[PDB]
């Protein structure tokens, strides 16, 4: 069996691996569910507990540990290790019994869990674009350290460009990892983006648009921050720079397409200039599942796709006119050292001010435009401990950059 | 390096293998070309020999072996083995300097060649469909007794499929080997067809087309007899039975999908539900490169795809009224034993008489279901030398009976 660890479990990622982990062993029994771990969520916690019975169960908030104690001892013939906090996380994750940690938790703590689970050699099934573009260095370093973790993507298009990839070839390497594209015959990458709800509009248009027009009826619905992201395409953006490092392809050979289906998840070019794509539904089941059955597949009940019913996939290029995030985040990632980790931090200010409707859509790119211009390249640690250091020093300073600048124009 | 044979070097499959081995031994030195058959294009063998400079050329037609010979002086520091007919084909498959063998002839001497491939322990790049639809159980047999041996797709839509899959699975098995799609985790297969030049025809337009119809202004240049069997899709129906064997699918999990811009070539739905496809400009030297570098990929020098000048993909059910031999395939090869066979021979027989102007569109059809209805199963044959024969008695009987229907009408 497949014993998998779930970090975050009742965020959106978590419910649904336990969704997919519920559905393929009503079919066969692939899944045990070792450990759930989440923050302050004690009672979903509890019904996910009920259901799954895993040995270990965390809770990060010390203060309701003893009510989730008491809470497990209505569960019967079930005796779980109830750890709390980073203590219990790590603990998890030194376990000899767990060989996958689904990471569904956003920012530092989702880069810390990572951290330790990398640490112990663990699969680590990886949805924090965020923790990618912006610890990327870091990640490299303790991947080329721990030689048997492994991070695998759970971001859907790059979830599509690893099933496109030949696990004769995927085995030899891992991600993360100098010299991936060339083992894997990789030529160039088709970065497949819905486009977001502003594709078609105008630069006049595009100067007036609020936080309202982004999050209103979501062709697939998400979370608010990433919702922004697809509006600007900065979403995109981070994802190039996510590419970059997961499968060590050259900012020249990554090209974002906009294919408003959302059916073709993106798409590999090998050496030979042969194609590879995958393709689905939008449901992020399969990418999810996929990074835990990997390098196998298993049996699902979910619907086929019906080709024919969707009749027509269309593909055009979007516009770094209308969309200057993009351009920014080619910018950051071919100026490499720290400037990702600029644009990461600098987009998070300007994501949420554009949000409470302080700024507007074209104010976004102005304000990590000029945080960019005025970062200078540091020396890169050596120092694992030092590295990680460097990035929050680099992350805070960006941070507050972008805001002075909002407060300095406001 | 890689040695390879081409047998039928001056038809279309043989040209563009030495097209593209060409290209890409200009780029590095990756393929020695070992030999060269053709059957009575003596220049043009000539011809090549000057640039390839193979160990081993041999011409089927005895008459022109003499102006072979003194042709090939001409040619400086080069002492080639010259053969003549089957017998100079069975030492070229023999041959310990051959590692791999493109299968580029059509009729019986391609099934010939292809099982003296086998015998032979080769890797066989095979693009006769006709062989493997007519004479699957015998090659099936062989593969079994020859176990070292190998065929490997050159059917762009069966190349596809190969590309589509895992080779950590592929390198498990083979084609054309019970348990394939199992150990592959293949669910079902789309198979991409140009849905031919009368795809768009009404029923009234569909009664009267010639095969002039047909050949006049190709979307792409190919020969006679599949120009006619696109446009009565039994090119898509011989590929069902093809996919069938090759990768042991049920017919109910294959699916003929039309996708008149030929840029997906074809699709693998597996169990998961995830579909992985295979996609590239309508340019035959991909899956014959593929044939031969598989499991590896290499550079070439080929055009990448602009998936945004391309613009929009298209998919449609084809209407099983308009194109009656699609069913007639599915039929055939669900009744199984040598109803294909029946099916090939019937086809070669009536597609030749439309293509003469002697009988009408629906008349192909027609003739074929005449053919099958008649046909009586016979037990197979357990010996692999009886089998073979089995197959070419069944093939001439439903050739004559085909022709015997034809001048009954006539
Ligand atoms: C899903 N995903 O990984 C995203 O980044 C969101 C993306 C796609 C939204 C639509 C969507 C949702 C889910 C899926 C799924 F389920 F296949 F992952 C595919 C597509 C927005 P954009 O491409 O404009 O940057
Ligand atoms: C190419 N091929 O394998 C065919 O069977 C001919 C096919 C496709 C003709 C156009 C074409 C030519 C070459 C290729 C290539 F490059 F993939 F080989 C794809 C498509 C006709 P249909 O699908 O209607 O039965
Ligand atoms: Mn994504
Ligand atoms: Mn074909």
């Amino acid at each position: 069996p497949i014993n998998v660890a779930i970090f975050g479990s009742t965020g959106s990622i978590g419910t649904n691996a336990l969704n997919i982990i519920r559905e393929c062993n009503k079919i066969e029994n692939v899944f045990n569910v070792k450990a759930l771990y989440v923050n302050k969520s004690v009672n979903e916690l509890y019904e996910q507990a009920r259901e799954f019975l895993p040995e270990y169960l965390c809770i990060h908030d010390k203060s309701v540990y003893e009510e989730l104690k008491e809470l497990v001892k209505n569960i019967k013939d079930y005796k779980p290790i109830i750890l709390c906090g980073d203590e219990g996380m790590k603990e998890i994750c030194s376990s000899n019994s767990i060989d996958k940690i689904v990471i569904g938790i956003d920012s530092f703590q989702g880069l810390y869990s990572t951290m330790y689970a990398i640490m112990n050699n663990k699969i680590v099934a990886l949805a924090n674009k965020e923790s990618i573009v912006s610890a990327g260095f870091f990640l490299k370093k303790l991947l080329n350290i721990h030689k048997n973790a492994k991070i695998i993507p759970v971001d859907s298009e790059h979830s599509a460009i690893f099933q496109c990839l030949d696990n004769n070839k995927v085995l030899k390497t891992k991600c993360l990892q100098d010299n991936f594209s060339k083992i894997n015959n990789i030529n160039k990458i088709f970065l497949c983006s819905s486009g977001g709800p502003f594709q078609n509009l105008t630069m006049d248009e595009l100067k007036n648009v609020t936080s309202e027009n982004a999050l209103k009826h979501p062709k697939w619905k998400m979370g608010k921050k990433i919702t922004i992201d697809s509006a600007t395409m900065m979403n995109k953006g981070l994802e190039v720079i996510e590419t970059h490092f997961l499968f060590d392809v050259d900012y020249n050979d990554i090209e974002v397409i906009v294919h408003k289906e959302c059916i073709i998840h993106s798409c590999v070019e090998f050496i030979d200039k042969s194609v590879i794509s995958q393709m689905y539904y939008p449901d992020m089941q399969i990418p999810i599942l996929y990074s835990l059955t990997w390098p196998d597949r298993i049996k699902t009940n979910l619907k086929p796709l019906d080709l024919a019913q969707v009749s027509t996939l269309t593909f055009h290029k979007p516009s770094l006119e209308h969309f200057p995030c993009i351009k920014l985040a080619y910018q950051a990632g071919i100026k490499g050292n720290f400037y990702p980790t600029v644009l990461n931090a600098s987009n998070e200010i300007a994501n949420n001010l554009f949000l409470n409707n302080k700024i507007k859509y074209f104010d976004i790119s102005s304000i990590i435009s000029q945080v960019l211009e005025s970062f200078n390249s540091q020396k890169v640690s050596e120092n694992s401990e030092d590295l990680m250091k460097q990035i929050l020093q680099i992350h805070s300073w960006a941070k507050d950059k972008a805001t002075d600048i909002y407060n300095k124009h406001n």
